[PDB]
C-alpha cells in the first residue's frame, strides 16, 4: 500500500508512483515514466509507493543531485530502503574520496583495452545466432539474442561456465526487477555464495579472466581485499547480465514496429552509431538514486536527513526541456542529451562494451535480416524496475528477404 506521508512532506508535493509497476505500464515502460513529466506535475514529488521517496523528474534536477555527492549519497542507491541498505556492491554504493580507486580497477576488465581484445568474438556471436535464426522466420528475441549475445561474452570474459547462466540470470533479475520470490538482501547473499569459492580460488591460482583479474587486483597501489573483490565482481555480473541484455529488446522492439526507421539505417548503414545514440536516449532504462546526507533545501523543497531519493536516469533525456518532441526517434537529433550511462562520479564504466554490443547487433542483424516485425497480433509487455526490461518479443520475417552473409 501506500506509507503514511512524513510530516515534513507537503500533501501537493506528493505523486504516488509506483516505480515497480507504474500505472500507465501498458502504454510502454518509458511512456509510463514519462507520466512524472506531464503538465500537472511538479519538478520534485514524494511517491508513498515502495516505502516512500522522492522523484526527481526532470533533466536538470537529475543532474545536479548526482553532482552533489555530499548532500546526495550512493551509499542507499535502491529502493526500496531495505534493498539500498543491503546493496553494498563496489564502485557503486561508495562515494568520492573512497569510491574512484575502484574504478580503475573495474576498468581493467571492462574498459576499452578489454573490449578491444574481445571485438572480434562479439562480432562472430552475433554473426552465429543471426545466422542461425535467419532461415527460421521467426524468433523470441530476448531469449534468442537478447540473452545470449551479452551473457555469454560476459561469462567468457569472466571465466564462468555457461551452463550457470540461468541461476545467475535469475539472481540479478531478483535485484533489479523482483518478482517476490527473493528479497534484494536474499538474492545478494545467493550471488555472494556462488562468488566466495572462485574468488578463492583464484587468488590461490590465477588465471586471465575478469574474476581472478579484480581478485588479484590493486586499487590505490595496495592489495585489494577479497570481500572488497567480492563486492566489486557481483557489481559486474549484474552490469553484464542485466543491462545492454534488456536495452537490446528494446531497441529491436522499435525498429520492428518502425518500417521508415529500419530502412533509414538499411540505406545508410553510417548512421547505424547515432542512431545508436538516439536510442539510449528514447529507450533509456535505468533508474537508481540516493540518500540524504542531511536536511538540505533543493529547489525550494524541503528534503530531510536520511530521505531516498530516485532520479531516473531513463527521465533526463525524456524531458522536453532537454530534446523536443522527445518521444520522438531521430536518428539525425543534432544534440542528443540524456544520462542514460548515468551522470556524476559513477558514469558507467562499460559504456565502450555497451555501445559495442548495441552497434554490432544493428550491423549485424540489419545486414541479415533487413526487414521484420513483431508477431502478428502480439502484444508486447514490459517490466519496470531499477532496471526495466522486455518480457517477450517474437519478431517475424520473410526468409526470401533475408541475406546469408
Ligand atoms: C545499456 C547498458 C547500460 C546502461 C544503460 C548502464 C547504466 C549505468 C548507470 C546509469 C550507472 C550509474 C549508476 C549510479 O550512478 O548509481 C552505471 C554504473 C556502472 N555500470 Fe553501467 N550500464 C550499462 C551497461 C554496463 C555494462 C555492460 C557493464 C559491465 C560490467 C556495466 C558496469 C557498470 C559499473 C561497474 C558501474 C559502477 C560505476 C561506479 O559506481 O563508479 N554497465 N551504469
Ligand atoms: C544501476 C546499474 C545499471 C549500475 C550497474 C548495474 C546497476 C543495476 C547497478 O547496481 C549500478
Ligand atoms: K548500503
Amino acid at each position: 500500500n501506500l506509507a503514511p506521508l512524513p510530516p515534513h512532506v507537503p500533501e501537493h508535493l506528493v505523486f504516488d508512483f509506483d516505480m515497480y509497476n507504474p500505472s500507465n505500464l501498458s502504454a510502454g515502460v518509458q511512456e509510463a515514466w514519462a507520466v512524472l513529466q506531464e503538465s500537472n506535475v511538479p519538478d520534485l514529488v514524494w511517491t508513498r509507493c515502495n516505502g516512500g521517496h522522492w522523484i526527481a523528474t526532470r533533466g536538470q534536477l537529475i543532474r545536479e543531485a548526482y553532482e552533489d555527492y555530499r548532500h546526495f549519497s550512493s551509499e542507499c542507491p535502491f529502493i526500496p530502503r531495505e534493498a539500498g541498505e543491503a546493496y553494498d556492491f563496489i564502485p557503486t554504493s561508495m562515494d568520492p574520496p573512497e569510491q574512484r580507486q575502484f574504478r580503475a580497477l573495474a576498468n581493467q576488465v571492462v574498459g576499452m583495452p578489454v573490449v578491444d581484445k574481445l571485438e572480434n568474438r562479439i562480432q562472430e556471436l552475433a554473426c552465429s545466432l543471426i545466422e542461425s535464426l535467419r532461415p527460421q522466420g521467426q524468433c523470441n528475441f530476448t531469449e534468442d539474442y537478447a540473452e545470449p549475445f551479452p551473457i555469454r561474452i560476459f561469462m567468457l570474459l569472466a571465466g564462468l561456465p555457461e551452463e550457470d547462466i540461468p541461476h545467475l540470470k535469475y539472481l540479478t533479475d531478483q535485484m533489479t526487477r523482483p518478482d517476490g520470490s527473493m528479497t534484494f538482501a536474499e538474492a545478494k547473499e545467493a550471488l555472494y555464495d556462488y562468488l566466495i569459492p572462485i574468488i578463492e580460488q583464484r587468488r590461490q591460482k590465477p588465471g586471465t579472466d575478469a574474476i581472478s583479474i579484480v581478485a588479484n587486483g590493486q586499487v590505490n597501489g595496495r592489495p585489494i581485499t577479497s570481500d572488497e573483490a567480492k563486492r566489486m565482481c557481483g557489481l559486474l555480473l549484474v552490469g553484464g547480465l542485466d543491462t545492454v541484455v534488456n536495452f537490446l529488446s528494446f531497441s529491436m522492439e522499435f525498429l520492428a514496429k518502425s518500417p521508415e526507421h529500419r530502412q533509414e539505417l538499411i540505406e545508410r548503414p553510417e548512421r547505424i552509431p547515432a542512431a545508436c545514440e538516439e536510442l539510449l536516449r528514447r529507450f533509456s532504462l535505468v533508474a537508481d538514486g540516493r540518500i540524504l546526507t542531511s536536511d538540505y533545501e533543493f529547489h525550494g523543497v524541503q528534503l530531510k536527513k536520511g530521505d531516498q531519493i530516485l532520479l531516473p536516469q531513463m527521465l533526463s533525456g525524456l524531458d522536453e526541456r532537454e530534446n523536443a518532441c522527445p518521444m520522438h526517434v531521430d536518428f539525425s537529433r543534432q544534440k542528443v542529451s540524456h544520462t542514460t550511462f548515468g551522470h556524476g562520479s559513477h558514469l558507467x564504466l562499460g559504456q565502450h562494451l555497451a555501445r559495442l554490443q548495441i552497434i554490432v547487433t544493428l550491423k549485424e542483424w540489419l545486414t541479415r535480416i533487413p526487414d521484420f516485425s513483431i508477431a502478428p497480433g502480439a502484444q508486447i509487455q514490459h517490466k519496470s524496475g531499477i532496471v526495466s526490461g522486455v518480457q517477450a518479443l517474437p519478431l517475424v520475417w520473410d526468409p526470401a528477404t533475408t541475406k546469408a552473409v
